[PDB]
């Protein structure tokens, strides 16, 4: 997350990291047994940490639970990164505390100007890198599908949203892809890609989360 600040310990519940000897990915808890992240984002073998603050120090309220099925959305197109969404079913279910919650999944798409929260463990610098070890959040409005389009002429899916500052220096960055965005209290974005990160015209662009509710709920009933 570049441009934002540390949030506080544990207000991000739902924000998992996914570690495959370290952090490289985020996700959001969506059931005690089901994480959701970006198919750009899988590996065989994941491990979910749950209640961090500081991914680089044991405080107590976390929960590793690795991944017992790892299922890609049947349309994600490694290339346009269309359809970049996944849900990972833990081998048993996370408690649920003040530190560790879920997110609902949406009702409707957020209007454009909707503000929404994002996080992650990304890098911190629009030049250069510093990955930090305390989970940043950025306060971020939904931007319009015309604008969205404008940034980026012919590569905007209708599953996909703009989520940020035209002007530069706010954004999500390498290491958030995966997690989070949450606004009124609905997980409706999932960080997924963008033109280096903070650029000017060049916002984040997520995967659109509530195209996908029938298929999450499927895959969960089904599995
Ligand atoms: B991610 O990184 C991809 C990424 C995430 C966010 C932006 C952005 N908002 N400008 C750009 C690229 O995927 C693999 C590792 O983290
Ligand atoms: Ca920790």
């Amino acid at each position: 997350i570049v441009g934002g600040y540390t949030c506080a310990a544990n207000s991000i519940p739902y924000q998992v990291s996914l570690n495959s000897g370290s952090h490289f990915c985020g996700g959001s808890l969506i059931n005690s047994q089901w994480v959701v992240s970006a198919a750009h984002c899988y590996k065989s073998r994941i491990q979910v940490r749950l209640g961090e603050h500081n991914i680089d120090v044991l405080e107590g309220n976390e929960q590793f639970i690795n991944a017992a099925k790892i299922i890609t959305h049947p349309n994600f197109n490694g290339n346009t990164l269309d359809n970049d969404i996944m849900l990972i079913k833990l081998s048993s279910p996370a408690t649920l505390n003040s530190r560790v919650a879920t997110v609902s999944l949406p009702r409707s798409c957020a209007a454009a100007g909707t503000e929404c929260l994002i996080s992650g463990w990304g890098n911190t610098k629009s030049s250069g890198s510093s990955y930090p070890s305390l989970l940043q959040c950025l306060k971020a409005p939904v931007l319009s599908d015309s604008s969205c389009k404008s940034s980026y002429p012919g590569q905007i899916t209708g599953n996909m949203i703009c989520v940020g500052f035209l002007e530069g220096g706010k954004d999500s960055c390498q290491g958030d892809s995966g997690g989070p965005v949450v606004c009124n209290g609905q997980l409706q974005g999932i960080v997924s890609w963008g033109y280096g990160c903070a650029q000017k015209n060049k916002p984040g662009v997520y995967t659109k989360v509530c195209n996908y509710v029938n298929w999450i709920q499927q895959t969960i009933a089904a599995n």
